[PDB]
């Protein structure tokens, strides 16, 4: 697939979220769909940003794919009452540099490891947790091909 930088600034949403220590992403993705459910009983009225903004960051200090410390978030228009360990915090605003990862999961690496390669080659420095912000998938398109995943590196210029 043929990945094409773009930089843009994210302002700050406001989510709900839950924080893991997860196996490996498939272990994680399973626990992803119970976080909506229960968040969304607890707090009648509770609206999803439109357009949605929906993303996993990323908050190992080194690119691992096992033992991932990863936090699931969505974007709502206000804050609701944290139900267990759901909760809503606020995200705050990123200069990012962001690719688009077509398709199947399993080639996620790939956009890393160009977003990573970006940042090296053009003077800047990561300097917050990756954003992985899933748009297009199983929900919306049976063909996988057509997926559509941004992935988000926080930098700052050097
Ligand atoms: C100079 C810095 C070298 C590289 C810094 C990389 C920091 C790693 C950022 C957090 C870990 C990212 C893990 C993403 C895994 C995503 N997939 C499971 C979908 C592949
Ligand atoms: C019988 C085959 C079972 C397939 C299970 C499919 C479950 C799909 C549940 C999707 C949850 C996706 C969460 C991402 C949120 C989507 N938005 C980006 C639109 C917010
Ligand atoms: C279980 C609900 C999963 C996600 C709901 C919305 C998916 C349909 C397309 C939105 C993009
Ligand atoms: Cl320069």
């Amino acid at each position: 697939m043929l990945y094409q930088a773009a930089l843009k600034e994210i302002p700050e949403c406001i989510v709900y979220s839950k924080r893991f220590i997860v196996p490996d992403f498939s272990s994680y993705i399973k626990l992803i769909p119970p976080i909506g459910q229960e968040v969304m009983k607890a707090n009648p009225g509770l609206t999803l940003t439109t357009p949605a903004y929906c993303f996993t960051l990323y908050h190992d200090k080194e690119y691992k794919e096992k033992n991932m410390d990863v936090e699931f978030c969505e974007a709502v228009n206000d804050f609701g009452k944290n139900e267990g360990n759901i909760i809503f915090q606020v995200i705050p605003a990123i200069t990012a540099v962001t690719v688009i990862h077509k398709g199947p999961y399993d080639s996620l690496r790939n956009a890393y490891i160009y977003l990573m390669q970006w940042v090296e080659d053009n003077g800047y420095l990561l300097t917050n947790s990756p954003r992985e912000s899933y748009i297009d998938g199983i929900w919306n398109k049976q063909d996988s091909a057509e997926w559509m995943t941004e992935i988000q590196f926080p930098v700052e210029k050097v």
